[PDB]
């Protein structure tokens, strides 16, 4: 059936933390990217209508990981969801900074199966410097980025509109510079389940 149904069949597949160890999967995958692991995990559970899929209550340790999730039946998946690690708001100095820079840029630019990126940004504070870097890393691919302005229930109606238009304007600058891939945006609220049908429809458009 629907993209909703397929999403709801989701299950955890594997974790991954080096470029060479990405699963050799046939199917297309979507990447979820963002400063917040909290918001990512919460977005994945709501899109799949599950309580306990995306590691929502797991306490960050010393290391980070990509996580893969079958879409459709786990025995016979029709896609994967790739939760890329939250870069937060400042970058952690140390040998793992380089590692993750190389990994993510090479993944974004050359992972054959990757058909697009969902970029999760707090509506109150869109488009940080690290958000911008994920955009620029994806540039050469000509692949799309859909931006979710998250926690949109915390803004007034006017403020949310203002945020849509501000992000739109920032995204156009990229197109005007020559950015090949399609840049879109919507409001999104995990808590109030806002923007969910639009989020499903976009995903369906990419995967099928
Ligand atoms: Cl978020
Ligand atoms: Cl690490
Ligand atoms: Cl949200």
């Amino acid at each position: 059936g629907s993209m909703a149904f397929l999403l709801h069949q989701a299950r955890f597949f594997t974790t991954v933390n080096h470029l060479r160890d990405l699963p050799p999967t046939v199917q297309p995958e979507i990447a979820f990217a963002g400063r917040s692991n909290a918001g990512k995990s919460t977005a994945i559970n709501v899109l799949c209508n599950q309580k306990r899929l995306a590691f929502a209550s797991k306490t960050p340790g010393r290391t980070q990981h990509i996580n893969y999730f079958s879409v459709g039946p786990a025995a016979e998946p029709v896609a994967h969801l790739v939760d890329l690690p939250g870069y937060g708001y400042a970058e952690v100095p140390g040998a793992a900074k380089a590692h993750w820079e190389q990994l993510l840029s090479s993944y974004l630019q050359t992972r054959p199966q990757l058909c697009g990126m969902i970029l999760m940004m707090d509506a109150r504070r869109p488009l940080t410097e690290l958000d911008r870097r994920m955009i620029e890393w994806f540039a050469p691919t000509g692949k799309p980025i859909h931006s979710l302005l998250t926690k949109c229930d915390k803004l007034t109606r006017q403020e949310s509109i203002n945020a849509l238009r501000a992000t739109q304007k920032s995204l156009d600058a990229y197109r005007d510079a020559g950015y090949a891939g399609k840049l879109t945006v919507q409001l999104f609220s995990a808590l109030k389940r806002t923007g969910l049908d639009d989020a499903h429809a976009l995903i369906e458009s990419w995967l099928r």
